[PDB]
This record gives structure tokens, sequence and C-alpha cells, in this order.
């Protein structure tokens, strides 16, 4: 209901394009516009590893903690996987002949999805030598974001500058459905509400709007306005009744996920916001965002009756 937002750690660096939390260690992975990737322990404030991977932007990065890996994608067209304990480069392959925008990791099968400016999503299988298993075609502009449905990870969503979201089934060449968003400058980000109580998705656009979608009715539930520049992302928090968005206006916004009204605007002083992560297990309700001048990790904390000053 009412939240106390605390700044756990902020680190100034080059522009953070991708970010991810490790599920069991208090670490965040950041992928930078300079071609560097970094892992930081945000509780001790100590850098655990850094790698100059390339001299092009690294826009996408995720942990594959069950394999002790990070996986990153860069504008030089390549996907690279590193063991974060040894530093070994496990694989290095051309994934797409254009920029890689987004990487998603399946929760229980050895699958990774990549979305690209080449108009496609690709599925890679690490238990079959990182083979290209399937290319999902049908989008008509840059594929900006890919995300598995955490409630049914045999399906996933792609968001695209062609103004659509497509939801797909692994193994099938045509989408289960296509959502025409009416966000006329395209979709930069798509995410799922993670719990069973709502059949919802969410998109963010350069047209300054965030939209909530019902995948049963294929309808727009709500439109959230307030950002003054391109909206880079918007996500449902996995446990708290809020949506979190970030924008080239330099702010994070927190919105009520029931009424869709804004609640807070946070300016953490790092210029434009590009990316978001939420802790996989909800530990301390940690969230993290990457910006032009670095990243911040925040803890969310619910305010109970003793301190909420309701009387």
């Amino acid at each position: 209901m009412k939240l106390d937002i605390k700044k756990t750690f902020s680190n100034r660096s080059d522009r953070v394009k991708g970010i991810d939390f490790h599920p069991t260690e208090p670490w965040v992975l950041t992928t930078l516009y300079s071609g560097r990737v970094e892992i930081w322990n945000y509780e001790t404030q100590v850098e655990v590893r850094s790698i100059q991977v390339t001299e092009t932007p690294v826009r996408a990065g995720k942990f594959i903690a069950r394999k002790n890996w990070i996986i990153v994608g860069s504008d030089d067209f390549r996907i690279r996987v590193f063991n974060y304990n040894t530093g070994e480069k496990v694989v290095d392959f051309e994934a797409h002949p254009d920029y890689i925008r987004s990487i998603a990791v399946h929760p229980t099968k050895p699958y990774v999805l990549s979305g690209s400016d080449d108009l496609t999503v690709k599925l890679w299988n690490w238990e079959n030598n990182w083979a290209l298993e399937q290319t999902f075609e049908g989008h008509e502009h840059f594929v900006m974001c890919v995300a598995f449905n955490p409630k049914d990870p045999s399906t996933f969503a792609s968001g695209c500058l062609d103004r659509t979201v497509k939801v797909w089934s692994l193994g099938q060449s045509t989408p289960n459905f296509t959502l025409t968003t009416g966000q006329e400058r395209g979709v930069n980000y798509v995410d799922y509400y993670p719990l069973p109580d709502k059949p919802y998705m969410i998109t963010a656009s350069d047209d300054l709007t965030i939209k909530i979608w019902d995948y049963q009715t294929k309808s727009c539930v709500a439109t959230l306005e307030g950002h003054m520049s391109n909206v880079s992302f918007a996500v449902f928090h996995p446990t708290l009744p809020i949506i979190i968005s970030g924008s080239e206006d330099g702010t994070l916004k927190i919105w009520n996920s029931s009424t869709y009204k804004v609640e807070k605007t946070l300016n953490v002083g790092l210029e434009r916001s590009w990316c978001i992560a939420t802790h996989p297990t909800g530990r301390k309700n940690y969230i993290a965002s990457g910006f032009d001048n670095g990243f911040t990790v925040l803890s969310l904390g619910v305010i109970h009756n003793i301190s909420s000053h309701e009387d």
C-alpha cells in the first residue's frame, strides 16, 4: 500500500543498456554502451568481475545462474557466453546480421531467445551446441524486446517497432496472436504480469505511453501517461501492487497497479533510464535500473501501521 524506497547502491559508469539480478548471490550484471560488461556485489559495493567484451554497445545481458554463466549480445552481431567464476569464454557466435536488442533465458529448458533489428526472434539450444533451433518471422521492424511467459514458458512475447506485440509458441511458425497496440511510434518493451490473478501484459513506447493489455480479450485495459520523453521499459513488480517504468526524461515512475495512477517520480541523478531488473525471488523487493551514467539498486519496503501515520 505505502512503500519506503531506499537506495541500496549507486555506481557511476558508462551507459548501462542491460541489467540483471543473480538469483542466489547479491550481484547485478550490467552491460555497457562502451562494450564493457560488469558484475557488482550491491550489498558490499565490490566489483566482482569486468570484461571488455567488444568495442560496440552491449545492449542485452542475462545471468544463466544454473550454468554459472552470463550471456551478452552486442551491436557487432555476436552472442557471447562467459563463465563468471573462471572468466572462460564458453561460446562466441554470430546470432543476427544486425543489432541484438534483447535476450531472454528459459527457466527450466536450455533455451535462449534473442530479438534483433533483423526483424526476427531466434531460439538457441545450449544442450545442442548452441544450435539455431528456430527463427520466428513475421515482424516488420526492429524487435526490441523478448520475454517468456513465466506462467507458461512454452510461450513468449516479442515487442516491435512495427507497433505490434506477437505471442508465440515454441515449435510453431505463426504467432498465437498479434496485438496491435496503437502506440504509433512502436513498442520498446513488453512484459507479463507474473502471478495468476491477472491475465495482463504491459508495453512501453516512444509515443510517451505505457499500455496494459488483457491477453484473453486482446484489449487495452489502461493507458498510463506522464513521462515526457521516450519510455524505455515498464514492468509489473512481481510481488508488490505497483508498476515501475523508466524514461529518457531521466525518471523512474512508480504507478499503482490497481488504479493505474502514478505514485512517485524518482530522479536518481544518472540521466536517461534504459533498463530494469527485479530480483528473481523478490529478495528485499530489490529492483535495479541502468542509466546514461550508471546504475542504481533500490529496496522497496512496505510501511506498516506503526509508521504509516494514517491517524
